């Protein structure tokens, strides 16, 4: 289960670089130089890295310092063959963003947030990124009167529309991906789930430029089924990027390594991504726990990729097994894929077998055979076939 760059595994600089500061504790690890992270991740078999502006260029850097930070990073990419498929903006750490970036009540903060974002879009394009992520972690509220949500959505739309005008005007081949999260650090965050983000995109001026960047743990913070949400995003043609990690239920955002947390949900996710032919990066947004030293950081990162590869093997074996294919037919998955009424509305209305002469009791007595199917899936996941 050895990863290679062809597997398209990517990591944020802020993941392996997380120093371990949590709400109740100081950092347990020293800061990593981005150049070291690129080299170490390349040695593990990663394909690329991603960054927030402020991960790569310290906030407040002069133009000359900015140039030197980028030059050093580009040489590390050249030395390793690592790519940068995605970039994003930090609109959450600095105190100026305490009430949001794009939806801050203060208008001057909203304008600054847009300018900070635009500057990093230029850099992302320079480095070859194809997707630009926006996680609106400060967009929201702790109390009901603090934020008129209709006005906030107007401001959010305004911001994204302006960004779309900018990339179109410059001729950039980049697309945007909105990352939902239901809460934390705000009491409630705007666009809290994949569904809300997909709905919002349809009201933008150029919806084709925007998709979603769902994160395993974030949907699980609302108790939702992550594979189901991914299926809806794929169905809409909007899965532009994905963040892979683990989460143990409804609590603070844990960002565990992928495969930890809900293991069976991870299996069904990999099955879906591979079956659907998702071709984007397999990006890990995770935090090595603060109990770990640097050897544990790299072990945790390697484990992300290993677990994806094991699950990919098991899901492929499941789908290829003739006994599973028979069980899928026994459960009528084949019929689910056939149209209900390709004969059309009038034919349906005239079809006595659909109502007047339908034997509801005979249909009700048919078992779905779902438990046998699910036990075959369990056996395959555990390698007990
Ligand atoms: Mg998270
Ligand atoms: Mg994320
Ligand atoms: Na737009």
């Amino acid at each position: 289960y050895q990863p290679t760059p062809e597997d398209r595994f990517t990591f944020g600089l802020w993941t392996v670089g997380w120093q371990g500061r949590d709400p109740f504790g100081d950092a347990t690890r020293r800061a990593l130089d981005p150049v070291e992270s690129v080299r170490r991740l390349a040695e593990l078999g990663a394909h690329g890295v991603t960054f927030h502006d402020d991960d790569l260029i310290p906030f407040g850097s002069s133009d000359s310092e900015r140039e030197e930070h980028v030059k050093r990073f580009r040489q590390a990419l050249d030395d390793t063959g690592m790519k940068v498929p995605m970039a994003t903006t930090n609109l959450f750490t600095h105190p100026v963003f305490k009430d949001g970036g794009f939806t801050a009540n203060d208008r001057d903060v909203r304008r600054y947030a847009l300018r900070k974002t635009i500057r990093n879009i230029d850099l992302a394009v320079e480095l070859g990124a194809e997707t630009y992520v926006a996680w609106g972690g400060r967009e929201g509220a702790e109390s009901g009167g603090a934020k008129d949500v209709r006005d906030a959505l107007d401001r959010m739309k305004e911001a994204f529309d302006l960004l779309g005008e900018y990339v179109t005007s410059q001729g950039y081949d980049i697309r945007f991906a909105i990352e939902p999260k239901p809460n934390e650090p705000r009491g409630d965050i705007l666009l809290p789930t994949v569904g809300h983000a997909l709905a919002f995109i349809e009201r933008l001026e150029r919806p084709e430029l925007y998709g979603v960047n769902p994160e395993v743990g974030h949907e699980q913070m609302a108790g939702l089924n992550f594979p189901h949400g991914i299926a809806q995003a794929l169905w809409a043609g909007k899965l532009f990027h994905i963040d892979l990690n683990g989460q143990n239920g409804i609590k603070y955002d844990q960002d565990l390594r992928f495969g930890a947390g809900d293991l069976r949900a991870a299996f069904w996710l990999v099955d879906l991504l591979e079956s659907a032919g998702y071709s984007g990066p397999r990006h890990f947004d995770f935090k090595p726990p603060r109990t770990e030293d640097f050897d544990g950081v790299w072990a945790s990162a390697a484990g992300c990729m290993r677990n994806y590869l094991i699950l990919k093997e098991r899901a492929a074996a499941f789908r290829a097994d003739p006994e599973v294919q028979e069980a899928l037919r026994a459960s009528r998955l084949d019929e689910l894929a056939r149209p209900t009424a390709a004969d059309g509305l009038q034919a349906l209305l005239d079809d006595r077998s659909a109502f007047e002469e339908f034997d509801v009791d005979a249909a009700a007595a048919r078992g779905m055979a779902f438990e046998r199917l699910d036990q075959l899936a369990m056996d395959h996941l555990l390698g007990a076939r």
